[PDB]
């Protein structure tokens, strides 16, 4: 009851600065004014009433309690708008957007430049009942913005980062709100909003389009290139089962597969003459003459992996898992033009150093065998197990082969010779004579024990949900071999091809026509005869 | 034993595609590293297969990377064992 | 068992408060020296231990609750509890009852529960160094 | 079943560490909570307690009824 009573005061008093806009100074909870509290509050007639009374519908409210990924901090839109979309408010958001006074905008941003759009997008967590909210709360927000603001196409608004709403669930790793973005329908007059359409309908089966506006990764900064290059979620691989990327990335990998096996054949071609030079260390000439293939083949493939560390952001998001294993060749060819200079100048740590450069790259190959599908998931099964488990082992049994080889060298009375000889032990191919063998034995008992527990992280990797994981991760490696084999290196321009083929799917609020490159995508539905027939693009099952 | 006989199949379907492949792969591999660590290639890879179920430190790490691997791929088919054996 | 143990908890709480106000029930120690929540502690009863430590009065007799809102905006919320027995700055607390005097094969239970967890947490935050 | 299990006995470990590095060498322990006056006593004086803060977050509590708050707003 004391409000319109202290706005009235303070319209009479002549404030120069108005009681109603007055923002917190406080750094922690900065611009945080009454209509914000009377937002959080789910009080419709509050909000009105300080509305009537002069509020800046778009204060921002940027202290450190908000906007901000730190701990006990709520992030929306700084916007009072944004606040009431994403506390699941419709009457306060549709009063805000059509009362007479000040109506607020969609079109507006916040130090972030996040829009209510990229706030709903920031505040999912792929819950049940949060996704249902988000997707709600953003099909109103799409269509009140077509009624308020027609012109104005609001996905296409880009924050500080450069990213549109569908990006930004792309790159935070937001799986609900994008695969709902990807095949939203509308059945309403605003069917233009939607990405889904029907070509035709004949009885069970369909053509369904899908728009590439993001999608396609012809243009830059697509959504498949940050799910493969920029996005550091740990559910990456379940983005690219979705419908119109796993189509769309099907029919890329099915054209691509023979440059594909080309690179596999020049590959294999090079191992096996790194391997005949490598196995022998007129015929001199030979030699020399496949040396020096070697060594520009090695610089090749250097050249390739610096432009890739060159090409890929942060170093492929720092190398963690997936990157790792290009390192590794880019290791192994490190080693094999290290190994050919030293032996160039003939020095005595050159045909060491060669023949390892051989093992790695005979394991390298490994790559390819991501390939042909079932060695592809064996490959991904073998990569998970040697991530994690297998250094963890190696470094633990090496630190116990220090400690027994020491142990031996003090009682025998060099070190690494001690460790060759464990090594041996291990392919296995009278007081103190008793405690020498009571040594043996916890040395081996020891090594039986971490050999019995290298199971266990396998056995919780089972315990895990494979199958729908394995199959969805295959395909994400598979997506970014087309992407990097898209490229192309030094052939740069072969990405110039656009998929999908351009079609007119309807009218927009304005009146210029909705042209967008669309995907053609399969279905056979039994379940439709209750529901509606929708809106068909062609009568007729044509193409 | 007819259901051990599907199983010893469906292990047959899979060691030999992708598990003698990458055995075979690492024994080329290990009997050039022998090769290479030498100085009848043949007679190497057969005492490669021999050591494969029987410059010294770099031979020694030789030899315990190859265990890994053989570890690795003892691992991998004991999580084919386990993908087949749900209920 | 134990909806029945939480219930007559609660109302005895509730008639010690209407009886005796000024005298703290849960302060009273047996001849070993244990608060109920000590001995529940000791003794490996969880579902009582957790339901001391996640305690709420919505009555008039709030004092006798332990965990309380400090503030709820939106959906986030700061939610206090309270640290009597439970801080091991004092001698014979709840962790230090827990980790070196109990005796029960599901003790390691009790270091899950909500309060615990985050203590628990943040100490070995700052004890990494 | 055993895995949770198993998480929680390392989580004893990493708790019986914790505790035994707060012993100290052969210093004087900190408490981790905040005292905070909560409310008023049957006695006029208010009941100040060593309360930490645990912070949540639910997005069903918009059908459920709020409940009472020490501060109505957000303070340090």
């Amino acid at each position: 009851a004391c409000i319109q009573p202290l706005l009235e005061i303070d319209r009479d008093s002549g404030n120069p600065q108005p009681l109603v806009n007055a923002q917190c100074t406080d750094e922690y909870y900065r611009g945080h004014s009454a209509l914000h509290i009377a937002i959080e509050k789910r009080s419709l007639q509050c909000v009105k009433l300080l509305v009537e009374n002069g509020a800046n519908v778009h204060a921002k409210a940027c202290g450190h309690f908000f906007q901000k990924n730190q701990d006990t901090c709520f992030y929306f839109g700084e916007l009072p708008l944004s606040l009431a979309a994403c506390t699941k408010q419709w009457d306060v958001v549709n009063y805000l957007l059509e009362n007479p006074h000040q109506p607020a905008s969609l079109q507006a941003q916040d130090s972030l430049g996040n829009t209510v759009l990229h706030a709903l997008v920031m505040i999912a967590d792929d819950s049940a009942e949060n996704s249902a909210l988000v997707v709600r709360m953003y099909d109103g927000l799409l269509q009140a913005g077509a009624r308020l603001c027609p012109n104005v196409q609001l996905e296409g608004i880009p924050n500080l980062e450069g990213l549109t709403p569908l990006k930004l669930a792309a790159k935070e790793g937001k799986i609900e709100i994008f695969k709902h973005i990807l095949q939203r329908e509308f059945s309403a007059p605003c069917q233009s909003l939607s990405r889904k359409f029907t070509e035709w309908c004949y009885g069970p089966v369909r053509v369904s389009l899908y728009d590439l506006a993001s999608v396609d990764s012809w243009e830059e900064n697509s959504v498949l290139e940050i799910i493969a290059f920029h996005s550091r979620s740990p559910h990456r691989h379940r983005m690219v089962v979705l419908e119109p990327l796993n189509k769309l990335l099907q029919a890329k990998w099915d054209r691509l597969i023979p440059r594909f096996c080309f690179n596999f054949l020049c590959y294999l071609v090079y191992m096996l003459i790194f391997t005949a030079v490598a196995y022998h260390q007129a015929g001199n000439s030979m030699l020399l003459l496949g040396h020096i293939l070697i060594l520009l083949g090695g610089v090749y493939l250097l050249l390739g992996q610096l432009w890739y560390f060159w090409r890929r952001r942060l170093f492929i998001w720092i190398s963690f898992m997936d990157s790792y294993f290009e390192i590794l060749f880019l290791l192994q060819a490190l080693l094999t033009v290290l190994s050919q200079v030293l032996c160039f100048l003939a020095i005595e740590w050159y045909l060491p150093l060669l023949v390892s450069s051989l093992v790695l790259g005979w394991l390298n190959l490994l790559y390819y065998t991501r390939g042909f599908q079932h060695t592809g998931i064996y490959s991904v099964m073998i990569q998970k197990v040697i991530l994690r488990d297998l250094l963890r082992f190696l470094l633990v049994y090496l630190v116990f082969l220090f400690g027994f080889a020491v142990a031996l060298v003090s009682l025998s009375r060099s070190i690494l010779d001690a460790s060759l000889e464990l090594f041996k032990f291990t392919i296995g191919m009278l007081r103190f004579r008793g405690v020498v063998l009571l040594l043996l034995l916890a040395y081996v008992l020891l090594t039986y024990v971490l050999l019995l527990n290298m199971l266990i992280a396998l056995m919780s990797e089972t315990v895990n949900s494979v199958a729908t994981d394995s199959w969805s991760i295959w395909k994400l490696q598979k997506a970014i071999s087309v992407l990097e084999m898209e490229n192309g290196y030094w052939w740069c321009r072969r990405k110039k091809q656009r998929a999908g083929v351009m079609l007119t799917v309807g009218t927009r609020p304005d009146g210029s026509p909705d042209e967008r490159w669309c995907f053609r995508v399969g279905e056979m539905n039994w379940a439709t005869w209750e529901q509606t027939l929708p809106r068909t693009l062609c009568e007729e099952p044509s193409g």
